Parts: structure tokens; C-alpha cells; sequence
């Protein structure tokens, strides 16, 4: 399970207030946890693939920032339009841009901290009804509610963090 | 002060000036709003218009969308971008009440990554474009850079003009 | 790059958390048992095998850890009782070439490391956050390092030289 | 007297092989003698000053560990550098650290046992010429040879052990 260290996100129809509130807290804490994992690494460690054939740690960090900026936008689209079709992006192509392969993680780590700050602030304003609003992914044709999207991105965060910490543990880094 | 004028060609020198201006935008916005009380933040810059607070959150939202559009344009062949309802976004409770500090900090880091991206681009990458399905126009990335410099200055001016007229300090 | 630096190098940080410090104190306390694990099973011929071509023997690495870490413990106490003291460099290559370093049984050094790490971690657990931010100065490299980063550095140093030994056993197919 | 129960160390110009060998044996035995001096002691006994203005028995134990670690390092500097300047430390300040005032003697007694084992091992490897190598205090600018340093640390050992045994005798303890 190199590609999926903590499995995949399982959607449900029934998500409690306590569960939503906990996921919001977990989401706010993601950037610190990511920073803890990555700040110990030198450039050659950052440029080490997390698995054979896969992205480097540096790429994963920049991907989290790009993915989560897209997600935040999708939340605001969903709150302001009725089940909007969202705009997919080619995450593989984004990760192959020169910047994604060479930029220091610090800027993306700082962006993520502030982004998850604003995102969790938005989430704390939402009513139960607003959490039941959704959006449509054009490629996969599936509709996801905002409460499930919150669960999904808690998963996505920790999925990628686990790629990094697993690599770090396997290589004997800190 | 004036609407942006699209150009067929933009010099390397002008691009570099605009990247630097874009890098400085968040510090200029912070200087314009950081001493403001809630009363001042929730004052409309004009009669039927958005408050200073709504403008700050809008810049963060607008510019995040723009950064995404840049990356779509660099990875797809003349992509159609995804418009958003900017008025509806500004009417969300969070837009009307959140403290500016978070959006100011986000804008700082966002412009940091955006200008980093811009400094990696070749001249030919700056000639890549995207299609805005509302205006029907193919906009090149070098012109979009110009547009977002104007966007920044236009909104910051609205804020500083309000403070000047009201005698705030 | 890999034979010499099997787990990379230590990267200092501007800030170290209470939780990280506590973990590192625990790891440092247990380091000697891990070293002993690796060296306990080895014959004299194995002890006198270089960890890489042109490198120290396993025996020398063990005695080096004891010498290095004694030096470090002293540097911590200097740092706590003086204001950013300049510490005393030592010639690690020359220390490892002493007859004693090339021939002494590892047992004494292993036992010394166990007790030293015991006293060192006891010291560390008494320290306030402010004391952990105190630093010392290396007169040759011109570097200033804080005690919390020196802690991270010596956890690394332990793992680094243990890896020298375990990587050797693996490459050699020993048991 | 009370401060100097066995007087002070008097350096000599030369030291016989016989004296050097006797001193190496004494040094090997010091940790056991120290252990015996504090063997039964309660915490209140350990926290008794050895004389009115003085360190507690506990502080004396931890001081011996610290002093002798510093001395061992000074031997190795002397063997590997040409008459090195050594690095003084503030004995009083080290002894005032919370750890020095409170830690159980056990760990320092065990450290001393292992340290003296490595130290006497080193000493048994030395040639006569290596024993004539020295080091200087940057302040006293006195050169001390390793054979005299051996005599000095034999003295130091029994000086501080006497502080303890004399205390026990003066009090009712032993
Ligand atoms: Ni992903
Ligand atoms: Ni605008
Ligand atoms: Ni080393
Ligand atoms: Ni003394």
C-alpha cells in the first residue's frame, strides 16, 4: 500500500455535528502537521520520490496547496450556485511545472496555513442546510455534498502527509 | 485610474515591473486597512457598494481564482476558465464579517507563490492564453498579469480614497 | 553522500516544539541499547572491519560515539552556565587513531554511553524552554547552535553512526 | 582540615613507573570507594553539606562525574595535540544546576565506574613519552604533564571521597 497508506475516503449520508466540528479542527491543524514532516528535509530529501515512479515530497507539498485552493473555490461555488459543475484540473501536469519541481516548500506551507485558516472560518459559518449543498464533478459525473467534501479533504490531507512520513521513516530521516 | 489596455506585445522589462508590483500588493493593502476599526471596515467605499472588508476578502478570492487560471493556461491548450459570481461570494456571511487579518496573510503568501510561478515563465509561456466564456476573449497571460496589477491598484485606491475623504488615520 | 551519510544530515530549525523535544529526549535515552544490539553479535574480525572503504572500523565508531557524546554533554553544561560560550573543538580523526580506540573492547564504551545518555537525558528533562534556547559557539566553523538543535543533532549523530554499523552488517550478510 | 582532609596535590618533576602503576590501580578502584562512601545514605544525608559553606554530598558525587569527564577529555586532547590549551569550566555554576542538586547519585556512580574503566584502559596503553606530554590552563599558564594529571586526579578522587567519609564520621552515621 505505497500509494494509499490510509486507504480511501468513504462517503456517507449521515454526518453528525460533532463529526463535522472535529473534521474542521483536524483540517485547521493539517498545515502544521505537514510542516512537521517536511521541515526536517534537505533539498535532496525533498526531491526524493515518495514511492517508485511517484511524486517527490516537494511536489506533494505544492500539490496540497494547489488541490486545496481548488477545493476552497469549489466550496464557494457550491454555496453560491445550485449544484455547480466544477472545473477539473490536470494534477499531473500541474506537478510537472518547473515551479512545482523546484520551489522551496516554505511558501506553500505558509499558504496552506493561511488557506486552511480561511477555509475553516468559512466552514464554521455554514448552516446544516448549506452543508447539504453539493457540486458535480464533470469527469466522474458524481455529486458530492459539502459535508462529504470536508471528510474527503481531511482524508486527502492525511493521505499525502502519510506518503511523506512513511518515506521519512523508511529512509531513517527524522 | 483608467481601465487596463490589452497589448499585442509586452516587453520583458514591463513584465518584470508588473511582477514586482504584484509582489508588493499585499503589503500595500495591509498598510491601507490594518489600523481600521470594525466601523471603518464595514463602511461602503461608495453608496451602493462593497465595504472595505468585502474588498479585502474579494481580492483574496479573485486572486486565488486568477492563480488557478494561470496554472490551467500553462497545462492545457487555451482552456475555458470557470467564472464565479463575485457578488454572491461577497454576500456570504464570512465575507461580511471575517477579520481582514486572515485574508491579508493569505494574499501575502498567494502573491508569493504567484510571483514565483511568474518568474519561471518563458516569453512563450506568457503568450499562452485562456478563454473567458463571458467576454468571449482569449486573454494572454502577459495581459492577465497587467489586468491583475490594475485590479489590485483599482481596489486599493478605492480604500485609500475612502480614508482620505473621511479623514481616517 | 550515501556510504558516508546513509540517513542524510541533520537540518537545524528556527523552532523546535515541546512535543519534539520530549520525543528526542526519549530517543536519546534509548540510543545506547540500539547501538549495543548491533554490535553485541559481532566477532573481533567484524569489529575491526571498516564501515566503508577508507572509513573507521566498527570498533572505532563505537569509541567515537562515546568520545563525541561526552564532549557534547560538556558543551551542554557550558552553555547552561556561561553566556554563549565558545566550546573546545577536538580532532576526532586523531582521537580515533589512538591505540586504545583501535583495540579496546566495545563493552566499556557501550556501558559508558548507556550511563552518559542517562545523565544527559536527566539534565535535559530539568531544562526550561528558555534554557533550551541558550546557545554555544564553534570557534572554527563560526556556527552558533541552540541546545534544542544540538539535541536534534545528537539524536541524528546516534542514528547516523548506528546506520554505519547496521548498513555494514547488511552489505556483508552477517548474522 | 575540613576543606582539605588529605592536603593538596604536590606535583613532582618525575614519577616512577611504580608510582604510575599504583595510581592507575587507585583510579580503577575510585568508583567503588565512592559508592561505598554513599552506599546507605538517605536523601536527607545526601543533601547535607560536607562543611558549613559547602556542597552537599549529592553535589560532590555529581561533581566527580563532571570533573572526571572533563579530565578524560583533557587527556585525549593532550595525546592528539601539541601542548593544548584546555577549556576551563565553572565548577560552582555546574554544581548549582537543578540536576546537580537533585539527581539520585546512582547514575553518576555508574557513569564514574564506566568512565574510570575507559580512562585506566587509556592509561595502560600510554608510553613513557606520552605520559610526559602535557596541557596548559590558559590562565595559570602552567603546563601539567599527564603523569602529574594522573596524580592530581587520584588526589581529587580521594579528596572528595574524604569530604564524604569525614562528614559521616563527624555526624553519627558511620
Ligand atoms: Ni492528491
Ligand atoms: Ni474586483
Ligand atoms: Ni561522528
Ligand atoms: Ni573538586
Amino acid at each position: 500500500n505505497l500509494s494509499y497508506p490510509i486507504g480511501e475516503y468513504k462517503p456517507r449520508e449521515s454526518i453528525s455535528k460533532e463529526q463535522k466540528d472535529k473534521w474542521i479542527q483536524v483540517l485547521e491543524e493539517v498545515p502544521a502537521k505537514l510542516k512537521q514532516a517536511v521541515e526536517v528535509m534537505t533539498d535532496s530529501q525533498l526531491d526524493t520520490p515518495y514511492r517508485d515512479g511517484g511524486w517527490t515530497v516537494r511536489q506533494v507539498v505544492h500539490h496540497l496547496a494547489d488541490s486545496h485552493m481548488n477545493s476552497y473555490i469549489r466550496f464557494k461555488l457550491s454555496l453560491t450556485e445550485e449544484t455547480p459543475a466544477i472545473r477539473p484540473y490536470d494534477e499531473k501536469a500541474w506537478s510537472e511545472l518547473k515551479d512545482s519541481k523546484t520551489a522551496d516548500p516554505s511558501g506553500s506551507l505558509a499558504l496552506l496555513q493561511e488557506l486552511h485558516g480561511r477555509w475553516t472560518a468559512l466552514l464554521r459559518t455554514l448552516t446544516d442546510q448549506q452543508f447539504k449543498r453539493g457540486f458535480y464533478h464533470p469527469d466522474t459525473k458524481e455529486i458530492i455534498t459539502l459535508e462529504n467534501a470536508l471528510g474527503l479533504y481531511v482524508w486527502h490531507s492525511h493521505h499525502h502527509i502519510a506518503h511523506i512520513t512513511e518515506l521519512s521513516r523508511r529512509m531513517g530521516w527524522s
